[PDB]
């Protein structure tokens, strides 16, 4: 380490951390700046070489994190938890938590080596036929668009086995090395370490009390669903009273439902919801898609892209043959003028969602810049997956469509509010399952309660238990199902997802209430209200700085998260469902928990 990034000597008291928090700042720009960079050029390029340089960058981050971090400890650890500041305390609890610069350099080594070869493996695998697929775009388009049973499994078990089976052993080793890396900052392992950014002792029995809430709407939509793929595919390979075949929802994880919406829309007379096809006739690209997310943006009177950002985003799946890492993701580089999205975008309607969610990033970035970097997070992870999220909430309104020319009947009838609400469900709380029991499963894994030897056999418990489906064929150890899903290999976390799916529509009803709106909840478009775009920005200001249960209280009057708006939105489609699963005196739930469906009759 560079003497000139060095920690210098320091008081043990309250006046000498606000000096060791300057210094900190003052140094840790370049470091985090330097990582980011070597991150985004292997990304964008996946190589073997690349991937050196990225591991050579994030060994002088843990050299960095090691020096300031045992300093932070040996002067301040009995005491910063009692400073005045707020501030103060969370930037120094920070620097304290070293993380994997616990660990010796040749452990180091070895972490960071096996974080690429996970990302290499998840990003690059292909399926071949017996010239060969890759998830995005190619699987992605079959599990969204064919109807042919035989098709979907070759797809959904050549995935799963593609990138799974190889990523289970190194996984193991990641697990292991990561918990002897936060024990020694006095974690129990590294699932209670990511719970605590939450700042609540009662958080997992919290979202147990709201899914308790949530889950008998989606057991009507999952029952009426199932119904329709009955119909479609016949008793042979849907059971009534069982888990849905996982491969047959739209989406390779069963995660969001939007895509067989023309198989269940229950009044097709109406404008059809599904936009996608204007889109194309129209001529949208990818840039086209930003520039609109990005107009909305500005119609809040919140801020524009940057050139920075225009010059320096990959916005398009590469056409020259790199590889690269094409799951969506918004980029901060630290140095308060480069900021980034890497999405390989498509031109469909739920692409044109998915980009202003990643928006949404980029606009949290640009409203906290000059805060410490240690505050340059938001409230809660939650909050940050949210922001874009609740945009998106507006226009997906068939009202909003037909302003930007994507809709042109207009109607305001019951039916057509079904329509509406069905679809948005089909996305909205489809979701909520797998939200919630990813990181059930790898709490699990991070506390020893499973291990490698029931690694699937959990994962498949969870899946069942909460999305009621079940695998298409066979399942065994020697398969790892959950490392063929992106969070997994490439260690990000998920409950974030879950909250902000709450969030969402608590921050969507306070911001309706601000600007006046006075109709129906799902029927709100906050387009335009400059009212409703400063409440927004006072959240996004704010970073870390505060307590996540004072900011919410401030935006929405509230202090805790809340399923209620979530309920009002949907309520009058809940209702609808349920009257429709009584008709058909429908099974609510899956009893017949243990069945499977049988092959396809000469398979492959
Ligand atoms: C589509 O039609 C529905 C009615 O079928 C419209 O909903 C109604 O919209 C009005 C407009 O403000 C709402 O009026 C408000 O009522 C509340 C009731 O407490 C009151 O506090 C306000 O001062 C205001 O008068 C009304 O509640 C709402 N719901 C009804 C009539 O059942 C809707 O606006 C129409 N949407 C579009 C896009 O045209
Ligand atoms: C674990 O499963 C694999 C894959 O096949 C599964 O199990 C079969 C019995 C069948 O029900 C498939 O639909 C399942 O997906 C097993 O590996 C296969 O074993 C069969 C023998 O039955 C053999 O014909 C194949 O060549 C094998 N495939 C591969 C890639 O090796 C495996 O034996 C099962 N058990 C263990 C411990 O891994
Ligand atoms: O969050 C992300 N990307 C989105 C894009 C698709 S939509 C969205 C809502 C549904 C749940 C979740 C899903 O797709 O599984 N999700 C995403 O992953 C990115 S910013 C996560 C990330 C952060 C840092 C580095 C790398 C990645
Ligand atoms: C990809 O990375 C290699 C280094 O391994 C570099 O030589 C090459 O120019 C890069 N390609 C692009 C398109 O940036
Ligand atoms: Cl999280
Ligand atoms: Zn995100």
């Amino acid at each position: 380490l560079d003497p000139g990034l060095q920690p210098g000597q320091f008081s043990a008291d309250e006046a000498g951390a606000q000096l060791f928090a300057q210094s900190y700042q003052s140094s840790a720009e370049q470091v985090l700046f330097q990582s980011v960079a070597a991150s985004w050029a292997h990304d964008t390029n996946i190589t073997a070489e690349n991937a050196r340089r990225q591991e050579e960058a994030a060994l002088l981050s843990q050299e960095f994190a090691e020096a300031w971090g045992q300093k932070a400890k040996e002067l301040y650890e009995p005491i910063w938890q009692q400073f005045t500041d707020p501030q103060l305390r969370r930037i120094i609890g920070a620097v304290r938590t070293l993380g994997s610069a616990n660990l010796p350099l040749a452990k180091r080594q070895q972490y960071n080596a096996l974080l690429s070869q996970m990302s290499r493996i998840y990003s690059t695998a292909k399926v071949c036929l017996p010239t060969c697929w890759s998830l995005d775009p190619d699987l992605t388009n079959i599990l969204a668009s064919s109807r042919s049973y035989a098709m979907l499994l070759f797809a959904w078990e050549g995935w799963h086995n593609a990138a799974g089976i190889p990523l289970k052993p190194l996984y193991e080793d990641f697990t292991a090395l990561s918990n002897e890396a936060y024990k020694q900052d006095g974690f129990t392992d590294t699932g209670a370490y990511w719970r605590s950014w939450y700042n609540s002792p009662t958080f997992e029995d919290d979202l147990e009390h709201l899914y308790q809430q949530l889950e008998p709407l989606y057991l009507n939509l999952h029952a009426f669903v199932r119904r329709a793929l009955h119909r479609r595919y016949g008793d042979r390979y849907i059971n009534l009273r069982g888990p849905i075949p996982a491969h047959l929802l739209g989406d390779m994880w069963a995660q969001t439902w939007s895509n067989i919406y023309d198989m269940v829309v229950p009044f097709p007379d109406k404008p059809n919801l599904d936009v996608t096809s204007t889109m194309l006739q129209q001529g949208w690209q990818a840039t086209h898609m930003f520039r609109v997310a990005e107009e909305f943006f500005t119609s809040l009177e919140l801020s524009p892209m940057p050139p920075e950002f225009w010059e320096g985003s990959m916005l398009e799946k590469p056409a020259d043959g790199r590889e690269v890492v094409c799951h969506a993701s918004a980029w901060d580089f630290y140095n308060r003028k480069d900021f980034r999205i890497k999405q390989c975008t498509r031109v469909t309607m739920e692409q044109l969602v998915v980009v202003h969610h990643e928006m949404g990033h980029i606009q949290y970035f640009l409203q906290y810049k000059d805060l410490p970097v240690s505050l340059r997070e938001g409230a809660n992870p939650g909050f940050h997956e949210a922001i874009g999220d609740v945009l998106a909430l507006s226009v997906s309104t068939p009202e909003h469509l037909h302003k930007i020319g994507l809709l042109d009947r207009v109607t305001n009838d019951t039916e057509s509010d079904i329509n509406y609400l069905l679809k948005m469900a089909l996305d909205k709380i489809a979701f909520l399952p797998f939200g919630y029991l990813v990181d059930q499963w790898r709490w699990g894994v991070f506390s020893g309660r499973t291990p490698p030897s029931r690694y699937n056999f959990d994962w498949w418990y969870l899946r069942t238990k909460y999305q009621g489906i079940c695998p298409p064929v066979t399942r065994n150890e020697t398969h790892f199902d959950a490392g063929a899903k992106f969070h997994v290999p490439n260690v990000t976390p998920y409950i974030r997802y879950f909250v902000s799916f709450v969030l969402q529509f608590q921050f969507h009803e306070a911001l309706c209430k601000e600007a006046g709106y006075e109709g129906p909840l799902h029927q709100c478009d906050i387009y335009r209200s400059t009212k409703a775009g400063a409440k927004l920005r006072k959240v996004l200001r704010a970073g870390s700085s505060r307590p996540w249960q004072e900011v919410l209280k401030d935006m929405v009057g509230l202090d805790a998260l809340d399923a209620q708006p979530l309920l009002k939105y949907f309520q009058l489609v809940t209702q609808w469902l349920q009257e429709q699963n009584q008709q058909n005196g429908e099974v609510l739930g899956w009893p017949e928990y243990q069945w499977h469906p049988p092959l396809p009759d000469n398979y492959p």
